[PDB]
């Protein structure tokens, strides 16, 4: 029960850093693209830039939404009618942050599936020219986090407000903690916690993900206490 | 009996080590992958426009200057542009440097082993890629990484106070290590008696009067290099 919380804590520690450093590369690419677009944002620059393989092979899609609503994405995608990037959560989030941010998951305007977007504003001479965004798949992140097994439980992502952001259990996504654990609702603080999910007793531990811009997200470990102690 | 007990502890410990090495190995892979993709975007951008304005403005962009000590373009005709700015040594030719030759020998993005900086005479690692426009190679982009930086990434976690991590080539050249004296020495020079072998996975060896357990994990997705993550565990403390 002690040597346990010595390894639990240390999993979350490097696991959190793994997801931290996976993300960090993608954020740099989004920021570098925006900084380029600040100096040159002509249409052929924009398309050339977003066609570049470093982008395409890193996010589902990479795009520029401009302050006049003009939209350019890569790769090509059939587009829904009445689309306006300025209305979208990556756009609003980025303008609010005045810099790099990560959306909580929202319903993609094209696929109607959930995604997360890393975005930032394109800004030149105290003018917002638009926002750059890069789309990342939830399942692609469930994998990065649930990369390890010892076989007792799984990992997932939660906000400092209890909103479940990523998960191996597809139903859990975007539900609060109080709606998965209504009795003995686990505090998202330091330490460990006990709760019953589906009828089994499970330990729950939280680790801060360092270095995520403009958000406060936690790695969550969920163990079966029975299997763990045995 | 002592044989079956000590085999259960060794096997338990080896399991823990193998999964510490897997995730630490992923962490440095991702960290390195991120710097290699930033050098590739910088080169693909330059391929489309390499005028002196554009080059200067691009290399000054904060995403580059806060990730690398220096970012630079060396061109086939030997012209060199670096930001941040630096006093430069006489005779400098970018095309003679390890980063420039490696990249062109690689055909794409690669990583150098530690080499001596032409400017600071100190050991650095460089992420680099050729600038390719219409089949041609206009030059090479390089991004500089400090060794203390990589030592920190791979030593994030303490392995229960059991030991530490370093990086080593497939040929046994210690590339990055918490003890400066070890950098660029060989496993043969540091463990002259029972030199750990990289293919074996778990080796037992002796350093500074204590028995260490050495474990090696491939790092995936580093173009043109074969580096391993190495853990060194104090055997006695680990077993205890
Ligand atoms: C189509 C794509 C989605 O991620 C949005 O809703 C904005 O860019
Ligand atoms: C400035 C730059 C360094 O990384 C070298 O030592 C060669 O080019």
């Amino acid at each position: 029960r002690e040597d346990l919380e010595s390894y639990l804590r240390e999993m979350g520690d490097v696991t959190s850093s793994n997801i931290q450093n996976w993300l960090g590369g993608r954020l740099l690419l989004v920021e570098q693209t925006a900084q380029t677009l600040a100096r040159d944002h002509s249409p052929e620059t924009v398309s050339a830039l977003l066609e570049q393989p470093a982008l395409t092979s890193t996010f589902s899609f990479t795009y520029l939404g401009q302050q006049d609503g003009v939209f350019t994405m890569r790769p090509d995608s059939p587009m829904p009618a009445g689309y306006d990037p300025r209305s979208r959560p990556w756009y609003k989030d980025a303008v609010a942050a005045g810099g790099l941010t990560l959306t909580e998951p929202y319903v993609d305007a094209a696929t109607q599936e959930l995604i997360i977007t890393a975005a930032t504003p394109v800004k030149a001479a105290g003018n917002t020219l638009g926002v750059v965004g890069g789309d990342l798949s939830l399942k692609t992140l469930v994998q990065i986090i649930n990369s390890l097994d010892s076989g007792m439980g799984y990992a997932f992502l939660v906000s400092g407000d209890g909103k479940i952001l990523v998960h191996p259990d597809k139903e859990q996504v975007m539900k609060t903690l109080s709606e998965v654990y209504p009795q003995n609702t686990p505090k998202i603080a330091t330490g460990f916690s006990e709760a019953e999910l589906h009828g089994h007793t499970r330990i729950l531990a939280f680790t801060p993900i360092k270095g995520l811009p403009s958000v406060t997200w936690y790695l969550a470990l969920s163990i079966d206490k029975d299997k763990a102690y045995a």
